[PDB]
């Protein structure tokens, strides 16, 4: 068994790819599927669309792998990854869905979680679970499930409800869902540290975030919570083209990113762009609470005798945005490309600093009393100097999480490590080489969020055997950006940056 | 003698015209003339350049006044209209202009000014003259000329030597200069008021003025200070097609804007907009000297008995430059016209507001560490609304202008004359009506700087006999805009700027 399967269960797609041993897909296949939004602000996806656009992504790219003459037995194992926090309820004895799954950008909980960060019980939660209470992390979901639905209420107090993030739905139905010789309901640690109701330091649950919530432990059926790399924690495919084939992976996908980047060491940092940023910043084997609003998480868990990894995370609302908000609303450019064209057809900034703050900004400056601000515009101000400005402005919202991410743990940055949208732009990461003073790693092997949960199934299972392993063999079958600017240039930059921030405080009143 | 002429020497062109009765022009003849820039930051104009420019305006409308079957007989008199503070010197016995003229935005006296403002005598030159010491007044200028070029030395101090702005140039030469039966060396007290070397309460000259330049009433010939409107101070035409007819009328030419406007009472103002705005706002019959770095000077001396009217004045650097900022430099549209239209295509400025500090901002608030500085942005902001917000900046600053001018005046705003470039931008007019709470006067007749001079020529010569008959027979042969905004959302966005005012100091270090 030499190759290796992934599930990248995403927010708005599926995909399923086989890797051979360098790390590289040699087949896939990727299904857009359908999102619901009852009203505005409610987010919702109909369980089996997501079981299904999975397993028909497997047999798409099971059809492709059979035309080069491979078969179900050159896959070894396969990995799964998903969207975090997204709340899948079922039936624990029938299997089938009680309602449709909660994903995790969904405001219906914002008139709650109201009322419980109103319960004065709830701010030792940050330090337990390493979460801020948000409309976010699954546990307000479920709430809100199990007191506005009437099947949900009923299952529950029944000892009928099952619950798991789409991880373990995934796993569940794949090795079989209730019929399964060996029920699987698991979770691994990655995915259960979203959830608000395990213990960051522990790695399981905790009594008192359960509690807070009124979480019965025996109404509920709560997946156990299993490593990241388990050879046989998760079962083995029971259907399909894969029958047989062991599931011996399973990474939340921001976390699966940066597994995928070998981001193993403390101070290994990975950004994925995409409207915005997910900042996820390894910081070695014990937990790191944040004085600066940045989510403490499990980074993997990879067992066999070694220690879980945890993580600080950050996001920035405006990256690609700012860069839509040019073509778009400004008209200055049709496309992303030539954006950054203009941007490149000027030698500097010009002096032009855009705070890009279009609803508020946050981690790590917590400010929502400020628009969008430009500064800095004269008579020879050009598109260009915006255009860059707009580059420069996810790298210093970049810079300024990675800094409050080194103040939180105490390791240095030792690499940036990039996938997705604007990290395309050669002229944006040679500006965070620059801002930052590291280098910036962009492979052109274009799934790494598929490959960590690859590298995940490929440990458990002897495809690679340590993760020195890995980062070697992946490598084999532009890519890097080294800081060129002086650093005194490029911190007459970055506190420039910082008077702006300072200077949009107050705008709205 | 049913007609009256008048010179409109400019900064950039000559033009003369002849207006009827009723204050249309009947014919008119403009030429763009040469300006000579020997380095940076200097601006000379040869002097016979200057007034061959006039009499070839003379000359052409005479052509065409003639085409109508009209003569020389039909024009009662003229009057004199020049830009201010540029400095002629000539020889006061053979009439040769003795050096180049020195126009007005010419800085080669920045290092000089330092020096006299380091006079510690130097500052209650203000409420002796009016003016701050600038780069600006024809004194400073003078100055230069008498320590720098040979010729202007050798004359001045061998009795020599004879200065004047452009309008008492003009009038000489006209006169025939030295050749004449009655050499006429005069000036109006509005031209005068621009040296710094007339007492502002005298209307005559001032020893302390003249001292600190050191400037000697007996080596330097200087033009008797005479009314901007007398029947027979200024002479007659010697020469040309207009031989013979008396000059009868002579104003600087912002104060001729407003005297055009028919702006004779306190409160009434005149905005005049190019690249940025020329305000002059009428303060009655005594000298104001301001708080808040306005000039005070003479609004119009009509003599015949009746006081001298007093002036404060500011200006703005960025107005029609705000529009060409948004065509050339962020492509928003081609031409003046568009721009328009983008503002038009919105509601509202959807919250934005653009300082446009481009090079800092003047009166009133004398900020030099801003830069244009653009608030307000989100997803939803459009090309309309900062159009918008560019337009309504130029509309804030001619609001705090006249503020300004009110708290130094004691006189309530009563009415807004505009002409001239942005004028014509229907929703910028509408909204000063709006932002200033009181009526805005467009004429559609478009030479009202011409007008002005013609008006003071036409008082002295009994064309018109009151100034109450002069606004009523130019009204004979939109235009007028009202307030439609209510007061409350009209005051929160002159809050929303001033605002945005504050939080532009400080960008620059």
């Amino acid at each position: 068994g030499s190759f290796v399967g992934s599930i990248d269960q995403g927010t708005t797609s599926s995909r399923f790819l086989i890797f051979n041993g360098e790390g590289n897909p040699v087949a896939s296949h990727q299904i857009e599927f359908e999102n619901l939004y009852p009203k505005s602000g409610w987010h919702e996806q109909d369980p089996y669309e997501l079981l299904n656009s999975v397993q028909q992504c497997i047999d798409g790219a099971m059809h492709k792998f059979a035309s080069l003459g491979y078969s179900k037995e050159n896959i070894r194992a396969i990995g799964i990854t998903n969207q975090r926090e997204t709340t899948v309820v079922w039936d624990s004895v029938t299997g089938e869905p009680l309602h449709n799954a909660i994903v995790w950008p969904d405001t219906r909980t914002s008139a709650l979680v109201r009322e419980l960060k109103a319960r004065q019980s709830a701010d030792s939660l940050l330090e337990l679970c390493g979460l801020p209470l948000s409309t976010y992390p699954s546990s307000v979901k479920l709430l809100w499930l199990i007191q506005n639905v009437d099947a949900v209420k009923q299952a529950y107090e029944e000892g009928r409800l099952a619950f798991g993030t789409v991880d373990s739905w995934l796993i569940y139905k794949l090795n079989g869902g209730a019929q399964a010789e060996r029920p699987i309901h698991v979770t691994d640690s990655t995915n259960a540290s979203r959830t608000m109701f395990m213990n960051l330091r522990t790695l399981q649950y905790d009594d008192k975030l359960l509690g807070f919530f009124g979480i019965d432990r025996n109404k509920i059926k709560l997946p156990k919570i299993v490593p990241s790399s388990d050879p046989e924690a998760f079962g083995k495919v029971a259907t399909g083209a894969l029958a047989g084939v062991p599931i011996a992976g399973c990474l939340g996908d921001q976390s699966s990113a940066l597994v995928g980047q070998c981001g193993f060491s403390p101070g290994q940092a990975k950004n994925t762009y995409g409207t915005g940023c997910f900042l996820l910043y390894n910081v070695g084997t014990e937990p790191v609470i944040s004085k600066y609003g940045l989510l403490a998480t499990v980074a993997y868990d990879f067992g066999r005798g070694r220690k879980p990894v945890y993580a600080l995370e950050g996001s920035i609302a405006v990256a690609g945005a700012g860069i839509t908000f040019l073509m778009n609303n400004l008209g200055f450019a049709p496309k992303p490309s030539e954006i950054n064209a203009l941007a490149e057809s000027v030698l500097d900034n010009g002096g032009v600093v855009f705070v890009t703050a279009f609803s508020g900004l946050f981690a790590p400056y917590w400010i929502d009393d400020a628009k969008g601000t430009l500064f800095g515009i004269t008579q020879h101000t050009t598109k260009g100097h915006i255009a860059r400005a707009t580059l420069e402005a996810t790298c210093y919202q970049t810079r300024a999480i990675l800094d409050a991410m080194e103040k939180d743990s105490g390791h240095k940055l030792e690499s940036l490590a990039v996938d997705g949208g604007l990290s395309a732009s050669d002229l944006c990461m040679q500006t965070q080489a620059d801002i930052s003073g590291i280098p910036v790693d962009r492979p052109r092997m274009r799934e790494t969020t598929a490959l960590g949960a690859a590298i995940a199934a490929g440990l458990a299972t002897g495809v690679w055997r340590e993760l020195d392993h890995v980062k070697e063999s992946i490598a084999g079958g532009r890519e890097v950006f080294y800081p060129k600017m002086d650093r005194k240039k490029a911190e007459r930059l970055f506190r420039k940056w910082e008077q702006a921030v300072e200077m949009s405080r107050g705008w709205v009143r």
